[PDB]
């Protein structure tokens, strides 16, 4: 149903893109393999490491979760910045569930290391 | 018999599953915009960029323009490259018409 | 100005449509040629890699021609792209009126399926 | 451009697809790598081996060309089967100069190009 | 803006069509003119006559404003009926309007 | 710059959507509320300008509730727009398992088990 | 087949590279208006010969405009957009007599057609 | 129950059946472009414009710009105005040409024929 999300915004100028669209599409991730390690680097500016969680379902995909809430002040024009985030990522080389996963969140950037 | 129009649609659904780098370059950043005390605040979620590289300008035609430049080394075999190398964001201003960069979040204060 | 999302969407789909899904082909394949000659409607289809037994030809109750074929493909090694169709269903609505049952026959050579069906009003 | 070949056929039903489109879209390829060889498999019915030409570009892409002539008889309604095939394929695995092997059977074209390393 | 409203509901089935949708859509109007008088015909429902407001805020514009409050008892499964209506028809100086049995009618020179 | 056809299509549909099709409205009507109170399901719907005799409410063999109504209108003088719907046929899918209505002031209220 | 389909095919195109097929279906833009007990249709149809254009009044109450021409392409061609065969079918706003004195004059690429309204002297 | 998509298309199709005058101002004119004799020619169907009112200019970005303005006086009740009043077609040129290059354009029977010297041409 990802396509359905994009469609709702076809009328909109790039200034006006919805928050709901952003929740779906965020985050952008680059992911690569090096030395028996599968690394994912995602982009989540303005979030707290307590609110970020990562997991792998039995099906071979990697999952990312993040919550935040934002206080609304004054005359409001934009609600774009996403509160909730849920991202499922298909995995090309299935890492063992047992293998440890380490995530480091720095400078609005999330990095995840996964052993092969 | 079926129709071509349906088949195209089924295809686009497949296509839009995993978005390009270029896509995200065009959409980023999501912004919050409010008016408090005769000041306009634009709040942008940016994957970390060096502060000096990030630039903000007010356009002549009542627009706000947000650019930024990044360089990334694609070490090893790359499965995906979603992240945006470059950014151009044009933002219309609601009302008639000083930047701080913290935790990858850009907060722009505009006098009014 | 600000930019159009629709533009972005369009720009996105293009580069992606360079590589087409296996499903897409399953619907689109085969190409055929259809002509009337000697009171007979001949149709020729490109179906590479399906065995003769697996391919089926049926005359529909509606005035249409249906080609059905299925296959199983071994998938060794690291698969990067798998565009070619495993199972085919194709429906063609005939341009002229044809005899209802059983006269059409099929020939399959060089991966090419040839059907010859007798037109209506033909003379034996 | 490929999308423009697709968009020109939107209205039509599946029985009515243009030959130009099929020329643009044929063949469907199966690509995988094994035994230090990258194998391409394409569906290409109604062609002669002498007419089928395979070249490898300077850029990463691999190109398949095929041509044939057609002999229409009588009143024709459908003419969809493609006369000239030209398919440029970007290959993921690394391959400037290489030794390519191609065998055509039963409309099926099998091309084997050796990737760096292995065997 | 108006096309953006339509596109929001594209995923949804005809029953699931949102409230915000309906607020923008309502009312469907029929416009005609008799004897050099202009007449407007609009389908508004479940609105109190006092709450409804009509004026022309531009030289050539028609604005209809309408508001209501709805309190929902029990578990509510859907809420499609609109709270506030701000349709802005455009006129192709005194307007007389009586709203009865849903139908709201406006009379212009 | 040459411009884009798509940009031209979007602009074209947009100018036209301000005034919408009466046939579009017919699909859309009515906006309904569905709540459950007193072990009963209630529907409130907005169908202004339609006669009580014209209105029909039926229940499906399927789970769905179905509202049917109809009306007739004659337009006097030149008509600039005729957005009003004439042939409504709403259908609603039901959340709670379900085998009776009152209409006033262009509003329909329906009660079900 | 439909008008919508004709537009859709060109969505992935810039304005300066629009298909000829598209132009054949879309040409000509017309002005249509009733005045003086007559219904006037003004069409923009350049590069044609009057001998090639024909006007039909249909079984249904619609006006059909047909035109056709040949253009031999000289040299190395980069763009062939201009229409070869026009077949514009226009639905009339008002009922008109079919047994009617209709006047279609071509001048400077502009086709002006006049049609008597039913019920006018 | 029906879907919004099916509903939307039905609406979309309706809005396209009859086309705006603005629409045509975008799409007009159709052009034929060929190169021969080391010069580039653009021939365009531009029916019903005064020759004086048409302007042709070579852009800084190797593209061709056709500008046409005309005034139409409407009479009686009007049921359609598809005819474009203002035209600004911008055409990307497939071969480098001189910005400085002298240009000739001819207007006859509502067809605009424009010839433009290609880069590397000899006068
Ligand atoms: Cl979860
Ligand atoms: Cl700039
Ligand atoms: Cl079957
Ligand atoms: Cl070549
Ligand atoms: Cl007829
Ligand atoms: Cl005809
Ligand atoms: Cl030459
Ligand atoms: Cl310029
Ligand atoms: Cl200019």
């Amino acid at each position: 149903t990802m396509m359905n999300v994009i469609m709702r915004e076809i009328g909109k100028k790039l200034d006006e893109l919805s928050r709901e669209f952003y929740e779906s599409v965020i985050p952008p991730i680059d992911m690569y393999e090096e030395g028996g390690e599968l690394v994912v680097v995602a982009d989540l500016a303005g979030f707290n490491k307590d609110k970020i969680s990562v997991r792998l379902s039995a099906q071979n995909e990697l999952i990312i979760n993040a919550e935040r809430e934002i206080q609304y002040i004054g005359t409001k024009y934009a609600t774009q910045r996403p509160l909730k985030i849920h991202k499922v990522i298909r995995l090309p080389v299935k890492v063992k569930r047992d293998s440890q996963v380490t995530a480091k969140y720095e400078n609005g950037v999330l990095t995840i290391r996964i052993p092969v």
